[PDB]
């Protein structure tokens, strides 16, 4: 048939008949008039003088007659050149206090303005640039960034903003993929991303339809140019009551481009930035024709940022494995590496990981199998992600070999803590604040603020939701603290010491520990477990029954507390805990016949409060395991850097525990995942161990007497038998240790999916608060 009176439709048509939407150019499936109805390009994009109160013609791309407005088709501009209006951008910056909108609309439409590759930095070029953005920017609510995931690459980024997920969780793990199963690849280029097996998870536009929310075709064939773009949403939200959609989305192929061709510093940015402006002008002129303008909600926010790239800067995988031709390279600005055939017995992953390790001093890649990369990145629980994994430099690349391989100044992809791949963030309109600035947070927390703006429950996702409430004025969620599951014991003095034979040697009491340890209240246990509450002078613990450990061990440092050594006569003290039974125990028999293992503490003996206490620092239910590889860096954490926190922040509380992830699934192991045991015995071995270290963001009051915001930093430290992570590691730990605890910062959130534990549960601060706190991460940049 025709495309006549049904151009860009909101309804697919099936195979039967011919196609007039978004995207019949991509799938070939246009009605043979498409080009000629529906894509007409007479005259431009812009009224002029000449125009205004012309008879209507239907050859002209847009219109400047007198019934263009009832008919919802007019030029952007026309207001402008034929009313004696003015530009959206030249207006004073009014405060919306309530959504103004015409009569029938019954919620304020939500538009999504998706920019590829827009550099955080770049807002600071501001109006002589980008008038239109700079206003939304200072009018509404803005960040001074906002952390993409990784890898920061266009396609994990868009669906990640898309679903609220971890690109391990929605399956869109690179811009190109292999998927074992499917045995099949995965491309931007291609047709094979238009199969709905790749994409998991459930994006906005499908949360929105299923709850009876109708959404604007979010995609366009790239032949369709932007203006048309534009002018189709602004005829969409024209539509009647029962017919327009309620969220929209336009995305822009720029500044990327240009980017990666010139560098992300090139004086031949400007332009590409004045022409999103234009675009962005095009939008919000043809918004207050529409006297939409101080109706809808518009979100301006970028996927990733860009980076000084040249094609010099790469390293070679030939120039470090020999058999470079058994191998496939995922390459880049990140490496994903797996054996060229399945076919090829020979292939060994541990081999390929000692080739790459620490072989040159100016070495620009890293290799991980992917279990073993910082935690943050949740980058490991999909079959998609190949096993060894190559984390680059800032400013590099890796290939294969040199052949491979000036046709670019910059790239993407980096770890997404580096600032180079920060990128933007703006929210304007009624439900969001007036010139509101709001700290920097992640974009997987976008999914949940996207479906309160159109009050839609948002499907099960990795934002924490409550934790942006402060970016709006408006809240249609209010989150609950969680139910505690277990509660605790509170044994008391129930065994005798000759009643234990673990093997070891050894040469209100409540309320002042609590008030002193425990800053924030008791952290909840959110699963069906049995544990203790073990009190003493300088720390307060939950002491698990079934992983025979403490769960979290909490205690306060003043800025005035001394370091102290352990004495030499108790350098192998173990004592039994009379609470605890001997059942319920580590032994140190276990110790002594695991050749690989040792122990550590998780309250150290070096800060105990007197020779007294101390003792309290040895007891076996402080015990936990560590290689002594290990112990070089929890050592030296404890020994220095706790006292140095205590120094720089004045008082530090920090609570300390274990993690159990072998399913490197980024969520508490139950007992039946964990693979490695002390030998010999039922004591289990951590895959990692956690610190959250809390103080007062005014550091002028001490950590135990805060009035006001906290301030946290944490890590996840992984449990590795050697140190090979860490290129530095034969030299002192002053050299190395602080390095690789700065890598692998972790959010409390991250630790809290992890153990299975909620804390700060007693503060004086709001519970939105507390969530944002939770999601914060420090970067080190
Ligand atoms: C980040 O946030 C994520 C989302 O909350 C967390 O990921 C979730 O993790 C849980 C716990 O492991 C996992 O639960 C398992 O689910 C198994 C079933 O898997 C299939 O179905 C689910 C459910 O789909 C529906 O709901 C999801 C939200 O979870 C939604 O996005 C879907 O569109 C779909 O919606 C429809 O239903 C809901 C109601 O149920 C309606 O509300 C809605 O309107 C819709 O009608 C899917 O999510 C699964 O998807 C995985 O697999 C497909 C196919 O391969 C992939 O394409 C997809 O990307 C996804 O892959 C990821 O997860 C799997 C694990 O499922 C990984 O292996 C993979 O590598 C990816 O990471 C499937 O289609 C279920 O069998 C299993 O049950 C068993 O264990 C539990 C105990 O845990 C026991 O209670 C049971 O008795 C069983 O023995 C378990 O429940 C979710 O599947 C998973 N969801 C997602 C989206 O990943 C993630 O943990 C979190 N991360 C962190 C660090 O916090
Ligand atoms: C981003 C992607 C296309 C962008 C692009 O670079 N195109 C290349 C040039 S051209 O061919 O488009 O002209 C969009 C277009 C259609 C979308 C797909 C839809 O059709 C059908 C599916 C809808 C589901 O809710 C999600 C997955 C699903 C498969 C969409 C995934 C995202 C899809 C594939
Ligand atoms: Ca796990
Ligand atoms: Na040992
Ligand atoms: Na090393
Ligand atoms: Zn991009
Ligand atoms: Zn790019």
């Amino acid at each position: 048939g025709s495309c006549k009176g049904r151009c860009f439709e909101l309804q697919e048509v099936g195979p039967p008949d011919c196609r007039c939407d978004n995207l019949c150019k991509s799938y070939s499936s246009c009605c043979h008039d498409f080009d000629e109805l529906c894509l007409k390009t007479a005259r431009g994009w812009e009224c002029t003088k000449d125009r205004c109160g012309e008879v209507r013609n239907e050859e002209n791309a847009c219109h400047c007659s007198e019934d263009c407005l009832s008919r919802g088709d007019c030029c952007t501009n026309y207001q402008v050149v034929c009313k004696g209006e003015s530009h959206w951008v030249d207006d004073d910056c009014e405060e919306i206090k309530v959504p103004e909108c015409p009569a029938g609309f019954v919620r304020p439409p939500l538009i999504i303005f998706s920019v590829d590759g827009f550099r955080a930095s770049y807002m600071k070029k501001g109006s002589k640039v980008m008038p239109n953005i700079e206003k939304l920017r200072s009018c509404g609510t803005h960040a001074p960034y906002m952390r993409p995931v990784y890898p920061t690459k266009t396609f994990p980024n868009l669906y990640t903003l898309a679903t609220g997920l971890y690109p391990e969780s929605h399956g869109i793990v690179g811009n190109s993929m292999y998927d074992p199963v499917f045995d099949a690849s995965f491309h931007l280029r291609g047709r094979e991303k238009f199969n709905h097996r790749w994409w998991g998870g459930q994006p906005l536009w499908i949360t929105a339809t299923k709850q009876g929310v109708r959404a604007g075709t979010f995609f366009w064939s790239v032949s369709i140019p932007h203006e048309r773009r534009i002018l189709t949403i602004l005829q969409w939200l024209s539509l009647p009551d029962n017919e327009r959609p309620s969220v929209y989305a336009f995305y822009s192929e720029q500044p990327d481009f240009s980017g990666h061709k010139y560098g992300p510093f090139g004086p031949e940015m400007t332009n590409p930035l004045r022409e999103i402006d234009k675009t962005v002008g095009q939008l919000m002129d043809g918004l207050k024709q529409l006297r939409l303008h101080r109706c809808v909600n518009v979100i301006f926010v970028g996927d990733h940022g860009m980076e000084d790239v040249t094609c010099d800067r790469t390293e070679f995988l030939s120039n470090y494995l020999t058999n470079v031709d058994d191998i496939t390279l995922v390459p880049g600005t990140l490496g994903r590496i797996r054996a060229k055939s399945i076919n090829n017995s020979k292939y060994d992953p541990k081999t390929i990981i000692a080739a790459l390790t620490c072989k040159k001093p100016d070495q620009h890649f890293k290799p991980y199998m992917k279990q073993h990369l910082p935690k943050r990145l949740h980058y490991a629980n999909n079959r998609r992600i190949e096993d060894i994994h190559l984390l680059v430099d800032r400013r590099w690349h890796v290939a294969r070999k040199p052949l491979d391989v000036c046709f670019f100044q910059g790239d993407h992809g980096f770890d997404n803590k580096v600032n180079s791949m920060q990128t933007v963030f703006v929210g304007y309109g009624p439900t969001f604040k007036y010139r509101t600035k709001v700290p920097p947070f992640e974009n997987i927390e976008l999914y949940n603020v996207m479906c309160d703006l159109l009050g839609l429950k948002p499907a099960p996702n990795n934002g924490t939701h409550g934790s942006l409430n402060h970016l709006l004025r408006t809240n249609t969620f209010r989150p609950t603290m969680p139910d505690e599951v277990s509660r605790p014991n509170y044994p008391g003095i129930m065994y005798l010491q000759s009643e234990f034979d673990l093997g070891c040697t050894c040469d209100h009491t409540k309320g002042s520990t609590k008030e002193r340890h425990l800053l924030y209240g008791r952290p909840a246990v959110l699963y069906r477990t049995s544990y203790d509450i073990l009190y003493h002078t300088d720390f307060e613990s939950g002491y698990s029954e079934i992983f025979l450990m403490p769960l979290w061990t909490s205690y306060t440092i003043s800025k005035q507390a001394e370091v102290s050594s352990i004495p030499e006569h108790l350098t192998n003290c173990v004592r039994p805990d009379v609470r605890v039974s001997p059942g319920f125990s580590q032994n140190c028999l276990a110790y002594k016949n695991d050749k690989q293992m040792s122990y550590g503490f998780l309250f150290p003996p070096y800060l105990s409060s007197s020779p007294e206490a101390k003792y309290d620092a040895f007891l076996v239910t402080n015990m936990v395991p560590m290689y002594p590889a290990f112990k070089r860096v929890w050592a030296y954490f404890q020994r220095v850097l706790v006292k140095k926190y205590a120094s720089e922040r004045n008082g530090v509380n920090v609570i300390s525990g274990p993690i159990f992830d072998y399913n490197y699934d980024g969520l508490r192991d139950t007992e039946d995942e964990i693979k490695q045991y002390v030998e010999g015995s039922s004591i289990p071995v951590p895959t990692h161990y956690y610190s959250i270290i809390t103080s007062c963001l005014d550091f002028t009051q001490p950590a135990d007497k805060c009035d006001g915001p906290l301030s946290v930093s944490s890590f996840i430290l992984p449990h590795r038998p050697d140190n090979d992570e860490s290129c530095a590691s034969s030299e002192d730990e002053s050299k190395w240790v602080e390095e690789l605890m700065k890598m692998h910062t972790a959010r409390v959130r991250d630790i809290e999916h992890l153990t299975g534990l909620d804390f700060y549960r007693k503060t004086s601060r709001s519970y939105s608060e507390i969530l944002t706190l939770k999601t914060y991460l420090h970067t080190y940049e």
